[PDB]
């Protein structure tokens, strides 16, 4: 449900160097992107900026950046924020605001956690670190398909 602040600083550490930069940060991004519409080409078509686009250009596009800064940056958000219940729970507010009334699914939406776990999970050191990201992804994913 909820992390640590030692957790949390764990966490951040190891992602430093993804997201230190608004560059990185949209790179790290269009990586989970990546991932997803390989695994999901039809999920390309749910948005907005990237309506024409296919699984052999995405990967190019200008529309792929502009959603690969927005979810680095909420992801973070979200991670900062696990210590307090005030805060994630804005942030999970936020979640099914950006998510509802769209094409995408309250199933499709948990369906896609493994996929977000195990991007991090690659990016993380420490098996608990690994551990910890999942438990705290699956919730908060479930928390935001719940509300929509
Ligand atoms: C915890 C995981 C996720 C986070 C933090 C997240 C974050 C966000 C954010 C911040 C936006 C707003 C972008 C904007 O300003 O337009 C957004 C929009 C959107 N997200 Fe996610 N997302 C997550 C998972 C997913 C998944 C698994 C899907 C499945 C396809 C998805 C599909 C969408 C769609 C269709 C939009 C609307 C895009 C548009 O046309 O403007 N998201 N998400």
């Amino acid at each position: 449900a909820v992390l640590t602040q030692t957790q949390i600083d764990s966490i951040l550490a190891d992602l430093a160097h993804h997201t230190d930069t608004t560059e990185h940060i949209t790179e790290m991004g269009v990586s989970i992107y990546k991932t997803l519409f390989a695994a999901h080409p039809e999920y390309i078509s749910y948005f907005s900026k990237l309506q024409g686009l296919t699984k052999d250009n995405v990967g190019q596009s200008e529309g792929i950046r502009y959603y690969g800064r927005t979810l680095g940056e909420e992801l973070i958000r979200l991670l900062k924020a696990a210590s307090n219940p005030s805060v994630l729970e804005e942030r999970i507010v936020q979640g099914a605001k950006d998510h509802k009334a769209r094409p995408v699914t309250k199933d499709q939406f948990t369906g896609a956690a493994p996929i977000f776990i195990k991007f991090f999970q690659g990016l993380l050191k420490k098996q608990e670190d690994k551990d910890a990201i999942e438990k705290f992804l699956l919730h908060v994913m479930q928390a935001i398909a719940a509300k929509m």
